[PDB]
């Protein structure tokens, strides 16, 4: 086996996908080979796609998936109204799995928050990684609210016995203001803050996001997750 | 002692002060003594005082604060930034145990979510509602991400055995999307949702507000509160 990181957010919109391709981005640059899941992906209708975004982004080609959602909502919520069932745990679990080889470090990004339905019945990203032995690395805002958030799901993560791999602001705003200096610091007494993507991050070209990626996160903790 | 009940929220802004207001009114309606308790509040420099607001919109006048702190920030910045302490243990919970009494109920409302720490050190909303055995009543979103906070949030409290008395939607659109629609079904699911405010309750003069807050409860429910 290989390193198997599963990528979740404190909420919706925080910036999972850039930080999955930030990581991918540093990691190759580091010469490690980058896989990456997203078993379920909702919102296809206004065009969400984020392994496309991976691979604009981060030159990734092993980019797996297994179910495409139209409606913008929660898996479980876009597959009641499309009238068909999530994939089973069974699934995801054994992607994965063949996914991971050794001095491969594999991402798999979640949908939303930690405790969203992934798969029948109920199972949650949470769920998965405990049985593929994934550590979580957590997506997280800068912006009011982002304390509580982040303790909620540090605490959900041990409840289970899911190591934590670090905290990553997904939009660092410029400038940044009081309250997300003051987030910064005290997310950082919480857990080890890996990086902070500056805000229109996700708006750079590949030149330019891998630039960023190699300066946005330490090159040794990079180099060591494999 | 009476009945003591902790208002959370998935996060902050999803209505907790309305929601104190509207419960406040429907339970005084049904002839429940009604204390209200804010006891950190931040954000005074801009205006922010949630347990005004309960009185003007539900008449409550008994009310009682602690903590205050100029900055629209989490209590421990916002006491940091005004070179002030935040509350001991001992003080946030001796102003409630002060207030209850029996045949009252006793609504402690929040300071943003329910592990934002509140009193030093790393004392939380969760901790004082464990201190003085009251349950928590959840206040929510509709939207997109409420479901995965909701479950945080009933997790959490579980984990400490604080009982959780129940969801309120904080602002319920109509007509509803189907986004909405789906996750209150969702979150119905997860537990008892209580009552879902029309959004813009903040707005409706005190009878409307009354109203309003009258038929938002299940009145069997806000009855049983207070034996
Ligand atoms: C399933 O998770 C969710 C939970 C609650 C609310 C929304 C979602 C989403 O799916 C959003 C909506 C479409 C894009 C998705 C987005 C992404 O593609 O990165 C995300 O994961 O938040
Ligand atoms: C202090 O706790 C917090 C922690 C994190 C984020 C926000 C808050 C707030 O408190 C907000 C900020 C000002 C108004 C407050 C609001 C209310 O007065 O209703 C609330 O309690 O959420």
């Amino acid at each position: 086996g290989g390193t198997i990181l599963v990528v979740t957010g404190t909420g919706t919109g925080v910036g999972k996908t850039v930080v999955c391709a930030a990581l991918a981005s540093a990691a190759r640059q580091a010469g490690i080979d980058v896989a990456v899941c997203k078993p379920v992906q909702t919102g296809t209708a206004r065009g969400d796609d984020d392994l496309a975004e991976v691979g604009r982004l981060a030159g990734v080609t092993q980019l797996a998936g297994l179910a495409r959602y139209p409606q913008p909502m929660a898996p479980a919520a876009a597959a009641e109204h499309a009238g068909m069932a999530l994939p089973a745990r069974d699934q995801i679990v054994r992607l994965i799995a063949d996914l991971d080889r050794p001095g491969r470090l594999t991402l798999v990004e979640g949908a939303g928050g930690l405790l969203v339905e992934l798969a029948e019945p109920g199972v949650t990203l949470r769920d998965v990684a405990v049985d593929v032995a994934a550590a979580a690395l957590v997506v997280v805002t800068a912006d009011l609210g982002t304390l509580n958030h982040t303790k909620l799901t540090l605490e959900a993560l041990a409840a289970q016995q899911v190591s934590c791999a670090g905290l990553v602001i997904g939009s660092w705003p410029d400038p940044p203001g009081l309250v997300a200096a003051s987030n910064r610091s005290a997310l950082a007494r919480i857990a080890m803050v890996r990086a902070a993507l500056p805000a229109g991050a996700a708006s750079l070209d590949a030149g330019d996001f891998a630039a960023m990626s190699a300066a946005a996160f330490d090159r040794n903790w990079v180099a060591g997750l494999v």
